[PDB]
């Protein structure tokens, strides 16, 4: 299926996640991405941060070349990293992703995370004592430069990631705004179901896109190892058994029935082909209510390296 974005464009409701932990070799992103396309995924999610935009581009372009899809059938997302928030650096960052990908445009370009870091080819820049080098950038200027990327045709749609209600408002209420964000891409799963923020995005015609929808990659030092493992949840497992599906497939269907566009990363061929079958079954309102009860305020990806600056998104209620 697909959802209609506030700019008239359409986004496939199931997306393929392409971030893998640093230990995972680049080559694996190319094979996985081709497997996802052959399985049925048409929405693909990457970012400069992931250091795979060459491999994913190769994967997409070979699937076009062999006639499996056409470019217009693929919805590809990239993201502007924190070291390029300054207005003059936004279009260069997009153009470089495009060069790496060897594509002419992205379907979606996001502000990745609202805290800015010092410009340069270090994605997490640190001083000689190991402390992060934060930059000072008006995100409204960042947005304005992202808008020009849309005018240019380099990005068909534009959006944000990891923005709270306050930062969404700053954007929507900004003088001379030309384009609303189509989406706010945020952590969302049955432990942390984002109800309050989901209702807010809905109210402004912004799609909630969920990442770490299967409980996150659990990469240290990014994710606390002592956090409960979402896909071990006994209710998701009882639901999996009732419907002859898995706990992952249940997690994913949850998001689709509540008006959320959902991402799923897997570099395992069996899991890739499995995840696209979210479309073959449904949950009752009673079972959706059951999964609502699983909320426990567990945020896997805090990005607390980036706590400190006023722009840190996760101090606010939502
Ligand atoms: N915007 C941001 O700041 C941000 C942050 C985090 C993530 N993202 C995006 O969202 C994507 C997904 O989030 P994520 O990478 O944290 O991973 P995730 O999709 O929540 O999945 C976590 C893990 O689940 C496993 N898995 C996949 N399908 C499964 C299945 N059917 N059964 C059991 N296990 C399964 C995968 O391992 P295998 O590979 O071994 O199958 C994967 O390591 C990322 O790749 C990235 O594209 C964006
Ligand atoms: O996938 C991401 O976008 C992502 C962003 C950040 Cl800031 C950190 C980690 Cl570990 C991620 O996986
Ligand atoms: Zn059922």
């Amino acid at each position: 299926q697909c959802v209609k974005l506030n700019d008239g464009h359409f986004m496939p409701v199931l997306g393929f996640g392409t971030y893998a932990p640093a230990e995972v070799p680049k080559s694996k992103a190319l094979e996985a991405t081709k497997l996802a396309i052959e399985a049925g995924f048409r929405h693909i999610d990457s970012a400069h941060l992931y250091n795979n935009e060459e491999q994913v581009g190769l994967a997409i372009r070979s699937k076009i070349a062999d006639g499996s899809v056409k470019r217009e059938d693929i919805f590809y997302t990239s993201k502007l990293w924190c070291n390029s928030h300054r207005p003059e650096l936004v279009r260069p960052a997009l153009e470089r992703s495009l060069k790496n990908l060897q594509l002419d445009y992205v379907d979606l370009y996001l502000i990745h995370f609202p805290v800015s870091v010092k410009p340069g080819e270090e994605v997490i820049p640190k001083d000689e004592n190991g402390k992060i080098l934060f930059d000072t950038v008006d995100l409204c200027a960042t947005w304005e430069a992202v808008e020009k990327c849309k005018d240019a045709g380099l990005a068909k749609s534009i959006g944000v990631s990891n923005f709270n209600r306050r930062q969404l408002e700053m954007i929507l209420n900004k003088p001379g705004l030309k384009y609303k964000p189509v989406c706010n891409q945020v952590e969302c799963h049955p432990y942390f179901n984002q109800r309050k923020l989901l209702d807010f995005c809905k109210s402004k015609d912004i799609v909630l896109v969920a990442y770490s929808a299967l409980g996150s990659h659990r990469e240290e030092p990014w994710v606390d190892p002592n956090s409960p493992v979402l896909l071990e949840d006994p209710v998701l497992c009882a639901l999996a058994k009732k419907h002859k599906r898995t706990p992952a497939l249940i997690a994913l269907r949850y998001q689709l029935q509540r008006g959320v566009v959902v991402l799923a990363k897997s570099y395992n061929e069996q899991r890739i082909r499995q995840n696209v079958q979210v479309f073959e079954f449904q949950l009752t309102s009673e079972e959706m209510k059951a999964i609502d009860g699983l909320n426990r305020n567990v945020r896997y990806l805090t990005v607390d390296i980036f706590a400190g600056p006023p722009n840190y998104p996760f101090s606010d209620e939502y």
